[PDB]
């Protein structure tokens, strides 16, 4: 009963079920947690990963009504350190190696799920089928 | 300081920015509350309103991680009456009259606001930016 600190990252582009169920099992690694988000940047995003709909204040503000979110870093860094872990006091990353080997290393990374199908751009397609034909 | 029951009900179809905004509105309206959501059936919705992208079980387990939210009537009865309030003890109902004329006649009544542009529909819009053109 220790209060334990986890940090997950990522865009959270169009926030859908999917990000919320795996904010969800983050938050729930053990009984008394402090779930740290971080948030990462449009140019980073940009640049080493993909196109973003959201803005980083679009998608920051969003992650503040989510239930489990405690805190929210915003921007985070790009790539996680050692030393970004002292400075925030961090127990134990949350992510679905060999980026992440040191982390495992240390003991300090926890695996989630992805919930597949349940997307932003999934439900487009539903409303499609009402056209759909010939 | 007294616990102040707030009860708010819609379709939540494709939860945004937009609804979240509401209900943290709802959950705000006094020190001390419930906040109480209703979510409405997928017949009663499409029969009275419009159609709707996802299903009764989909808007609802979404709601369930949504911080403001306290309690979920999934599904909601469509019209709300005197009787309703009395068996869930609903101090309030918030909405953003004809059909409310009753509610504020009571004094149960609590104005909340929209917030236009935030909905999913608008952020289609932005990824075709991308290549509007000729
Ligand atoms: N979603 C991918 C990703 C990339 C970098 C980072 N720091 N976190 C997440
Ligand atoms: N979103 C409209 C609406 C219609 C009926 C009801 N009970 N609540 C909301």
């Amino acid at each position: 009963s220790k209060n334990v600190v986890i940090y997950a990252d990522g865009v959270y582009d169009m926030l859908h079920l999917g990000h919320m169920k795996q904010l969800e099992q983050a938050k729930k690694l053990f009984e008394n947690t402090t779930l740290i988000v971080g948030v990462t940047s449009d140019n980073e995003t940009k640049l080493f990963k993909g196109q973003v709909v959201q803005t980083l204040e679009e998608r920051t503000e969003t992650l503040k009504h989510i239930r489990w979110v405690d805190e929210i870093i915003s921007p985070c860094p790009w790539v996680v350190t050692p030393e970004f872990l002292e400075k925030y006091k961090i127990d134990y990353v949350a992510h679905d190696e060999d980026i992440y080997a040191w982390l495992k290393r240390a003991g300090k990374f926890k695996a989630t799920q992805r919930t597949e199908g349940v997307s932003t751009t999934d439900l487009i397609v539903r409303i499609l089928k009402n056209y759909e034909d010939y």
